């Protein structure tokens, strides 16, 4: 399939090289995979999501994302329109406020919700966990992130916007899931994204347009943007059987290409998101 005119970033994962508009991909899009996003909501209202998007849990008095970040996020997973598996089912977590702040304590409860839920959906081509928050360094945060991947999920999580190493941060710092940075649309390292040996992966970060609450869409800028590339990525591959929820961020990090940013730092990887899709 081909999407005309497609935002920069499908674009950019679908080329070897920067400056194209049409995101080339697989038809199955996703199709029988399902990521959450946790994050501060979805409005699964939205005509981008077409259905396909439900709210399954809140750790406040509302389940609406009243901030627009976590639609923003799951559209970039999977709206017609903005997202890379347009075809995929998503799940809301609302851990984040409507300021877009959350306690770990809250995070960490969401992520176990997940590992569970996950056994109460239809998900026969697997689970993918996005997740673009963070915060200081927490080795319960790091846990968390760590038995959520270890129970079958593919965790994708924001390397942060310090412009610093990310093994300061959390979940970023966790080694066991996937830590994606930003790239901008020249294929320069994004001003804010931290970097470090701890990343696996970049994606594209930088003035990404995608869905907003009200019906509306805009364009933002964040490793928040960069992680659900990575996670529809993950749920696009997953569906095409290329590879497993253990092993996915592994088969990204291979196929990746390869070389093509500037400003990545001495021992950070210099590997952008690439879906090697061939019409
Ligand atoms: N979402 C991001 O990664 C960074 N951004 C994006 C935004 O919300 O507009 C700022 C923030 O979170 O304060
Ligand atoms: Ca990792």
């Amino acid at each position: 399939a081909a999407q005309t005119n497609a935002p920069w970033g499908l674009a950019r994962i679908s080329s070897t090289s920067p400056g194209t508009s049409t995101y080339y991909y697989d038809e199955s899009a996703g199709q029988g995979s399902c990521v959450y996003v946790i994050d501060t909501g979805i409005e699964a209202s939205h005509p981008e999501f077409e259905g396909r998007a439900q709210m399954v849990k809140t750790y406040y008095y509302s389940s609406r994302d009243g901030n627009g970040h976590g639609t923003h996020c799951a559209g970039t997973v999977g709206s017609r329109t903005y997202g890379v598996a347009k075809k995929t089912q998503l799940f809301g977590v609302k851990v984040l406020d409507d300021n877009g702040s959350g306690q770990y304590s809250t995070i960490i409860a969401g992520m176990d919700f997940v590992a569970s839920d996950k056994n109460n959906r239809n998900c026969p081509k697997g689970v993918v966990a996005s997740l673009s928050l963070g915060g200081g360094y927490s080795s319960s945060v790091n846990s968390a992130a760590a038995r959520l991947q270890s129970s079958g999920v593919m965790v994708a999580v924001a390397a942060g916007n310090n412009n610093a190493d990310a093994r300061n941060y959390s979940p970023a710092s966790e080694p066991s899931v996937c830590t994606v940075g930003a790239s901008d649309r020249y294929d320069r390292r994004s001003s804010f994204s931290n970097y470090g040996s701890v990343l696996d992966i970049f994606g594209p970060g930088t003035d990404i347009l995608s869905t907003w609450i009200g019906g509306s869409t805009r364009s933002i800028s964040g490793t928040s943007m960069a992680t659900p590339h990575v996670a529809g990525l993950a749920a696009y591959l997953m569906t095409l059987g290329k590879t497993t929820a253990a092993s996915a961020c592994r088969y990204i990090a291979d196929t990746a290409n390869k070389g093509d940013l500037s400003n990545i730092p001495f021992g950070t990887v210099n590997l952008l998101a690439y879906n090697n899709y061939q019409a």
